[PDB]
């Protein structure tokens, strides 16, 4: 199947006539899906030969120590990752419980791309893309059951002062259908975005059973398009959760928000408000604002807040098939489903 709990439809490299292969290094990621491009000649294949499914098991948990050690030292260093560039024939990059990453995933005019069981954290290059996972160009993409952290720090002498480290999980161009789950993500200033700029609008993504914690802003930062975002748990925001902007819509339901500033906002543009549908989250009503620890700030540009906690819009029937369980059992049971080394598990309301 290709059920994903969300937009994507995908099995990534999970198909017919798959290439097996381990990769004990980044370095061995790379050379695999460069070879993958050739064919038993060693000509070239568009799009790559066959379809992929890589098992990482290095472990660079020296660096990331290293790097978590001194955090303002990162933003100058080289970025490190994987670009996953015009490779269409379906990949899959899973992480060996145990693996760890100090280089991110950049996916580039791709399609049916799958990224599980990944532990990555305070990469280098944050002044020069060093992001942890991109999707650009590319519908049909997986990013499950992964553990992505840094600190959610900002020092000083970076360039644009935003630099310290880069995004989470960025989603721009035509990266039509993206769903991104059960991802542990922690210790991140600016999570991920839905669209690189006001005029890069559109994308139906999903976000579901994501494991969100002191975390300043993008939960997304949504530009157009429809974001449908359930059973997330969001602890800990020091900034925004999700940004609705560019007229996009979005479907906030069955989430557990706490201790959170500006969770539900449209700012930052001062105008192309987006709209959301709020239903069945733990906040009901303004009155669990101090029950949930939710604050609400303004903004020196027109801005909306879902102060009044209702609906400022509609959104179109959802396509996929989901079933979500309670807020108050993402809140219970999520933290042990989210991540890596859960084996991929799935919340149900059996395990509620
Ligand atoms: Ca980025």
């Amino acid at each position: 199947a290709t059920d994903t709990g969300g937009y994507a439809a995908t099995a990534g490299g999970n198909v017919t006539g798959a290439v097996s292969k381990t990769a004990t290094s980044m370095q061995d990621i790379v050379n695999i899906i460069d070879a993958a491009r050739l064919d038993a000649n060693g000509k070239k294949v568009k799009g790559g030969a066959y379809p992929l499914v890589i098992t990482y098991t290095g472990n660079e948990d020296s660096l990331i120590n290293a790097a978590a050690a001194n955090i303002c030292g990162q933003w100058s260093k080289d970025p490190r990752g994987v670009e996953i560039k015009e490779f269409t024939k379906g990949i899959t990059i899973i992480g060996a419980n145990g693996s760890s990453a100090n280089f991110g995933i950049w996916i580039k005019k791709s399609s049916d791309v799958v990224v599980q069981n990944m532990r990555i954290g305070y990469l280098p290059g944050g002044a020069k893309d060093g992001d942890m996972i991109r999707v650009d160009d590319s519908p049909n993409v997986w990013v499950d059951h992964n553990e992505l952290f840094a600190a959610n720090h900002e020092c000083d002498g970076t360039p644009d002062n935003d630099t310290t480290f880069e995004s989470a999980v960025d989603i721009k161009g035509a990266s039509n259908t993206v769903t991104v789950s059960y991802n542990y993500i922690h210790g991140v200033k600016k999570v991920g975005l839905d669209g690189s700029s006001s005029s890069d609008t559109g994308r139906n993504i999903t976000y579901h059973h994501n494991y969100y914690n002191d975390v300043n802003a993008r939960l997304p930062l949504q530009r157009g398009g429809l974001v449908h975002a359930y059973n997330n748990l969001y602890t800990n925001i020091t900034g925004s959760g999700l940004n609705v902007r560019q007229n996009g819509q979005a479907l906030i339901e069955n989430n557990w928000f706490e201790k959170a500033i500006n969770p539900v906002t449209s700012r930052y543009d001062g105008k192309n408000f987006g709209t959301w549908v709020l239903k069945g989250n733990n906040i009901t009503k303004p009155a669990d604002f101090s029950t949930y620890s939710i604050t609400w700030t303004a903004d020196t540009k027109p801005y909306v807040n879902a102060d009044s906690w209702t609906s400022t819009g509609t959104f179109p029937t959802v396509a996929y098939n989901y079933s979500p369980v309670s807020a108050q059992c993402v809140k219970d049971k999520l933290p042990g489903y989210a991540g890596v080394g859960k084996n991929l598990a799935t919340l149900t309301s059996t395990a509620c």
